[PDB]
This record gives structure tokens, C-alpha cells and sequence, in this order.
């Protein structure tokens, strides 16, 4: 999950 995962939860 992008929310999740940090490198993507910057995004969310």
C-alpha cells in the first residue's frame, strides 16, 4: 500500500 510504505507514503 502507498500509505503505507513510507517511500511511497510521502505521496499519499
Amino acid at each position: 500500500g502507498c500509505c503505507s510504505d513510507p517511500r511511497c507514503a510521502w505521496r499519499c
